[PDB]
């Protein structure tokens, strides 16, 4: 049998979007109320609040109305000032893009950037930071997904911290599938959404915002204001009492809203270990048949993605095809730099369970061995079970 | 009875968000798709093709995944360079808040402005291009939501067509809800949404860009690209083979087909002759219980939205928090210069149907006569009814 | 305008089924589990809470897996043996309808039976059980619905006791829209249903069963075991520990679920209170505008229906007809004996709100004066907004 | 990690309940209508007519609003009377269930019983038979579900048919899972239901009755009528023009809907091909890795259900605890006298997809090697993957 490309997949294990939560689905269909009706002033409040619980923050965490990207370009724009000297870590295609960004709102830009599978060094960037003390804005990503990679962004943050400069985190595709919140890597803006680990649709920005960082965007008079683009406009309108820059994303929010009570009623420490499992346990498989994780050491393997790299002679589209036409089971392509490289399984909210790694593994085997590999894709289920089992 | 703030309403009659039609609930919680599964890619493009179906356009609408202030912006932003003189017409709130973007982008504006319950004067509009042959851009809104009135921008797009310049129209509030097309106005740039007539929640934006537009956005500098407010970046993404400049609201996607669906089946003018009825059983209601319709006159009162102008010495928050808390029932507050002026009873799709009308002049009128007025509220059912029944 | 028959109507102000609660309808798109599966065992258990403490019972009420006919059916073959001696109260088509099963399985019968505008009186009841002390079991129905009339059961229920008699109670169409609980009335079975006042759809019973009942049936050789009319069967069900005697209706118990959770979270008597306003200004506008409630006397009427007298030479049918195709709302008809007499507007749930008493009075109105009538339709929405403000 | 009891699972991999189509879960939450609103008349007559089509069926089917234990206990209670002669056909424990209320209804019963991992031979059907031409009503089991075995129904109906008795199919979890319909066999009563490979969840009941057992029902006196035991009730009830001897399961009739369009447009025989391709590749792995298949012969296993017996010594209730609470994937027990002999994968609707088999065989293999088993779950996993990969 194959699976048609018009008709709908039997399971999606990309790096995101994945289908939602069931009740996140449910959620979406809630009653959308007016903006300024007194029942919706009260529930945004109340996602808010669930968001400030969820992100351990000791302030309100802002949300802003589109998909992440929004947060990232607002920050580079409200927080890098034509006179700021900007320091960007690369070790990936979102890393690598956010410089243009920051070279958007400064013309000073220093960089560290590493090869594609490899991790930023916290002592490469001490080095730098001595080197050029006139750095006073710093910017990372966590993990870069096209690598399924992660930077150490705490050991990173509080040497920008040391060095008084500020901190700005792309966790988009980490927060809620691993420990990571704005204060543990003191990050002035920590820029997350909802539609990686925390499995709801895309369409919404979580941002974490330090007093400092506040202080700076509200003195820079480049911030934008009355724009897609604000971060300021949008500073107190979390509170029932006031009204919103522009119409909020009701669906969206009630989508939210069913997302982090999921999150917060499972308890996080326990989210991030069946991320991690899964993850582990598909990197035991991929090595055991004979294939070789994308990353340049297990140490810094994503617990929300897998990478695997593709084997000499194999075609990545065709092989995704084929995964998705034999078994009904779709992955990601890379992206920029990574496109045609390496092939991405995403272990992200409720695809973060171990029994979809073994799922993975089969139709990654499956396809590759149809591409003319010889995989060993028994061994490779055992060595991900036997993963599993030392867990329990 | 009352009822409590922070539960749930009755009914919303709002001028918007209201809730979304049954159907688009439901659609909100279909399969998330990944953005590049081959079905989700299928699905993009046959949603423009609905979009460019309904819009009766020529070539493709843009999709931009932010609610329809993001078209707004963007609007401004990639079409309006400081070469250009801007003629922004102001008969109310939007009207007026787009010369401030406009003035963002060129320093050269030029205003029609009237009272925010009058329209412009297409001759006015004309004896404007005549005396001003520098104008290269004119921006309008059909119904300007905060005042319920509506702008004659087929004429006025027809004289700017003749003299030469770009047409920016605001048709957010419109579309869907009467007869009004880019083609019919001859617009560059028509910014519409699904969040008012179509009956979907806010967050996605549909847009008719001419291929003038296109040519004179393209050119410029200072367009927005690598942008959340970037209309050139989704130039081709409505296309199943190419990329998306980031992800897409994929949610919203599935609401917004679903209500493309509806609306088609449903048959445009059939939906345009129902939001029309319900707001003429509206008007006549209101003038028979005493009150008066904001707008200067009768034939420029829109179809999908009624202002009822406050009685002087009347509270109109009260009013409004009155008629929520005794009858269940939402209506919208006037914005900016309308704030406290009058009170907004919307006719947006699935509230486009005569019997809400009734229900709201109940409400209303019990609300106006619980604030001391003494209205003939039963007169006024009355002949909101005769026009119902009057209807051939 | 006109509504098509094949099209969804605007709003469904039947007897029942209306359209669920939102909430509701979200709940019966639950996850299915596997009835087996210990997570359904423990929310099954829960389930059965909920309505315990709903029906203010202090034993467990017994879920049964069919709509409530299937309750009132098992009640008589289980609780009547061939040696009972059946007294059955009949006040209307329900009422005279369960003489029926009663004769089934016991061959003595005695019957009060009333108009089908007015109720039992309650010492006509004591007179009979004075007159025939050999008298084992009672039945009476609550809210003889096709007629939107009330008996005094609770009066009623005090006499049977007082005789040492068993007491059946089809409680379907008032349970959940006023205080009524099988405690209330000294009921032996008690049987009700989600699907009319907790605005639930039709496909589960809620029965409460006295202890000396479940005595009474367990004793009975003839009480239905392993049958679909088994109430025996399902008597530990409830318990996490115990199995299903056949599998329950999944969705539906979800929805139910919900169900349970509004009315809680509501309050009991703030629902009851919206449910007597709503009748309370629906009779009042009916008396009005110059139609009659059929009910004899005010104080039977119903607070969950309002049964409407057909004037003569009208065409209820007819006028159904009209009333939804000319305004998008639909009412029921009456039944047996009543059919082609009255016109039937439920209060229930969901559409128990005052505000939906003012839209059926104008649809109802509407409709009679297009049958050539000449109700008086502002007067009627007047007075029943009258009620509706003394109540403020 | 562990998955808690009280949390819901992963996968749902039972023979029935399993998960419900999303589409049928959304369709579960379709608007509820007035069961005698013409929208809704018309909605349940296009239902049967879908099922009428699904059967292959020369007349209307009957709904019921039950779940098919009523259309199987109907069956026997209205064409079952004591004159007949029954010969109940058992392989497995509905087939011996079936006989209970066959001697319910009349005291002469025959019966050819196997072992519960066996078909029923059909030259034995025939000897009985010519044996006994007393016999005029024969009950069978298509699926005998607690033993994943499937019985030649369509060679035993002929057989039946040249004798001139009565058949009653069971094929309640055969049907939409594998090539069976009503004449198929020379049913005269076919009784199935939407709950297992049609993907709704349990509460309905469809029925094809041939015109002979219409006939016979309706002259039979002992058959139910006023009840819900009733088959001769609802003859009519298909029709727009016609009541409903009770309210219909709304909700689940729209499931139904649902459920049926997806079948049809699917198209049946692709259905019934992935039914059997998981279920082949399902039998493949479980004898690679060193367990049994509980049939007696491949040949009579069925493509909607792998039962797979539980080594000898190997506790099956811990054993499906285990596989649950490590792996997040729920198997069904077996039921009567299969209760502790096997483990059963259900391979239905939404779950017969090839992937499934994959994740069941990895959890069950997974869970006996932890009862200390020593399974080959590789193999296994190869051995199910190549039958995917082979399927021509």
């Amino acid at each position: 049998m194959r699976y048609p490309e018009h008709a709908d997949p039997v399971i999606t294990l990309t790096a995101g979007p994945v289908n939602a939560y069931p009740e996140v689905l449910r959620g979406l269909g809630r009653t959308v109320l007016y903006d300024y009706d007194p029942a919706f002033q009260l529930l945004y409040e109340k996602v808010v609040d669930k968001a400030q619980k969820a992100m351990r923050l000791s302030n309100k965490p802002v949300i802003l109305h589109g998909e992440p990207v929004l947060g990232l370009e607002a920050a580079a724009a409200s927080l890098i000032s034509p006179d700021d000297v900007v320091l960007n870590l690369a070790s990936g295609v979102y890393g690598k893009g956010f410089g243009y960004w920051a070279k958007r709102y400064s013309p000073h830009l220093l960089e560290i950037e590493v090869p594609y599978n490899e991790a930023i060094d916290p002592q490469a960037v001490a080095d730098m930071l001595k080197a050029h003390p006139e750095i006073t804005v710093v910017s990372v990503c966590h993990h870069d997904t096209p690598s399924g990679t992660i930077n150490p962004i705490d050991a990173i943050g509080a040497l920008v911290s040391a060095h008084g400069a500020y901190l700005i985190v792309d966790a988009v595709s980490s927060f809620g599938g691993m420990k990571t919140h704005p204060e543990d890597c003191k990050a002035d803006i920590y820029v997350t959404g909802p539609n990686k680990c925390l499995g709801a649709p895309p369409g919404l920005t979580m941002m974490g915002v330090s007093e400092r960082a506040w202080a700076k965007m509200k003195a820079n008079p480049l911030a934008p204001r009355a724009s897609m683009l604000s971060i300021v406009d949008w500073e107190n309108a979390w509170s029932r009492d006031k009204p919103f820059p522009f119409t909020p994303s009701v669906s969206e929010i009630n989508g939210l809203d069913v997302a982090l009570d999921l999150y917060l009623n499972e308890g996080p420490e326990a989210v991030w270990a069946r991320h991690a499992l899964t993850a582990k346990a598909m990197r035991a498989g991929v090595t055991a048949m004979g294939l070789s994780v994308w990353a340049a050491s297990d140490s810094i393997a994503s617990p929300t993605t897998t990478a695997v790299r593709t084997p000499d002679g194999v075609d990545e589209k065709a092989l995704r095809q084929a995964a998705r036409a034999r078994y009904g089971v779709v992955f990601s392509s890379g992206r920029g730099e990574t496109l045609g490289k390496l092939t991405r399984i995403g272990h992200m909210g409720p695809t973060a369970q171990p029994i979809y790694a073994i799922a993975a593994l089969t139709a990654l085997g499956g396809a590759m061995n149809a591409a003319g590999r010889k995989l060993a894709i028994g061994k490779g289920i055992e060595a991900a079970l036997a993963v599993i089992d030392a867990d329990a």
